[PDB]
C-alpha cells in the first residue's frame, strides 16, 4: 500500500483572519509540544510505507500530525482556535486507537498530552 495524502493543509476559497489565540496555539502550544524529547514520533504523518504497518491506515481513517497543524497554522487554514485544538485531539486519540496501552509510543503521546492540556487551560482570552 502506498501512504494516503497528507490532510490538506491550504484551500484559498475559504475566509482567513489572524487572532490572538491562534497565535498562541502555534507560538505557545505548537513550540512548546514540538521541541520536547518525545515529539518526534508525531511531527510528520505516520510513515506506514517505511514502517511496514499495512494496517494503520486501515483503522486510522482521519490522521493527524503536528507538521500538517504547523503547516495549518501557517496558511490561517483555521478560523477557530478550537478547530486547532480538535486537530490536537484527533492525534492523540489515533495514538490511543492504534497502539498497545502503556507501551512507548501510547506514553509518549500522554506526556505530549499532558503539557498540550496544561498549555490550553491557559489559553487567552479572545482580545
Ligand atoms: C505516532 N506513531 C504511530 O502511531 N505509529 C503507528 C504504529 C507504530 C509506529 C512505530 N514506530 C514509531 C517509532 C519509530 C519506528 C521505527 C521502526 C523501525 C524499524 N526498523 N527501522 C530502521 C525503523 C518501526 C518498525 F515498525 F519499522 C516502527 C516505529 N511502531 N509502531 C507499531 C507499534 C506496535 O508494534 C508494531 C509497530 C508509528
Amino acid at each position: 500500500s502506498t501512504n494516503p495524502p497528507p490532510p490538506e493543509t491550504s484551500n484559498p476559497n475559504k475566509p482567513k483572519r489572524q487572532t490572538n489565540q491562534l497565535q498562541y496555539l502555534l507560538r505557545v502550544v505548537l513550540k512548546t509540544l514540538w521541541k520536547h524529547q518525545f515529539a518526534w514520533p508525531f511531527q510528520q504523518p505516520v510513515d506506514a510505507v517505511k514502517l511496514n504497518l499495512p494496517d494503520y491506515y486501515k483503522i486510522i481513517k482521519t490522521p493527524m500530525d503536528m507538521g500538517t497543524i504547523k503547516k495549518r497554522l501557517e496558511n490561517n487554514y483555521y478560523w477557530n482556535a478550537q478547530e486547532c485544538i480538535q486537530d490536537f485531539n484527533t492525534m492523540f486519540t489515533n495514538c490511543y486507537i492504534y497502539n498497545k496501552p502503556g507501551d512507548d509510543i501510547v506514553l509518549m503521546a500522554e506526556a505530549l498530552e499532558k503539557l498540550f492540556l496544561q498549555k490550553i487551560n491557559e489559553l487567552p482570552t479572545e482580545e
